[PDB]
């Protein structure tokens, strides 16, 4: 099973591709896309949608695993990030790829064993599961963690 | 001089196309698209984005006029639909102009302080029957853009 993990955002969009099953997984690709506030919102959304559409077309994943956050602070931030989430969901549906949502405690439990693990603990287990020497970008790492979580729930 | 007005929403998306200037406008098209919670969110967004794209491609408007967005997870959900609307406009190369409710009232009604707005929408466009408030709101937005150009 080939899975695209997505750490959703507007200024940063983490994408990580893995392939395997519950017992073993192979790293395929990861990246953190960025957009600039000086671009207007429509162009930021167009950039994310275009780059994600290209990656979906190229790698042909069987499933998308997306983070289901309960972040509840600022409505103006939530409106902007919701716009990015909408365009991400749109790209997946246009590709015919089903989306499975996972909360952070599900990720921590699947990758570390417990739901109160630290992020550094999760990234250590991402790198160990995939044989990655270093992961500098936390959004890419989180995206890979989501992809590995879907493989564990399948 | 051709404006697509958009009343943004997930369950209801009002669309209204007019052409003209401050003095005279002609009606071209209106609808209220609907989506149901029985569909998963990505499918709802795909349907709205597809139907909006088709209308932008067909009628080739010069501008889009959208209702200005004046709880956090509510904001987040409203944003999902707004994002796909903004994306379709950007892909079409059509500039977006946002207007608030008071701007619509002043542009359309002499009072400037929805029955009065709807009456003025129907009168300006020669529309006898306008039953859907979202489609009416979208037409009111398109007419507001003409008044501000």
């Amino acid at each position: 099973m080939r899975v695209l993990g997505i750490d959703p955002g507007l200024a940063n969009l983490g994408l990580g591709l893995v392939e395997g099953d519950v017992r073993r997984a192979k790293h395929l690709y990861h990246v953190c896309l960025t957009t600039e506030s000086a671009w207007l919102m429509p162009r930021r959304l167009q950039y994310l949608h275009e780059e994600l559409t290209r990656l979906l077309t190229e790698y042909r994943p069987d499933a998308v695993a997306i983070e289901d956050q309960i972040l509840r602070r600022q409505a103006d931030v939530a409106f902007k990030v919701g716009q990015a989430f909408g365009v991400v969901q749109l790209a997946c549906a246009q590709a015919g790829v089903p989306i499975h949502a996972y909360g952070p405690m599900q990720v921590k439990k699947s990758l570390v064993g417990t739901g109160r693990a630290d992020k550094e603990q999760v990234i250590y287990m991402v790198k160990a599961s995939l044989g990655i020497r270093e992961l500098f970008n936390n959004h890419a790492a989180d995206a890979l963690a989501l992809a590995l979580t879907h493989l564990a729930h399948a």
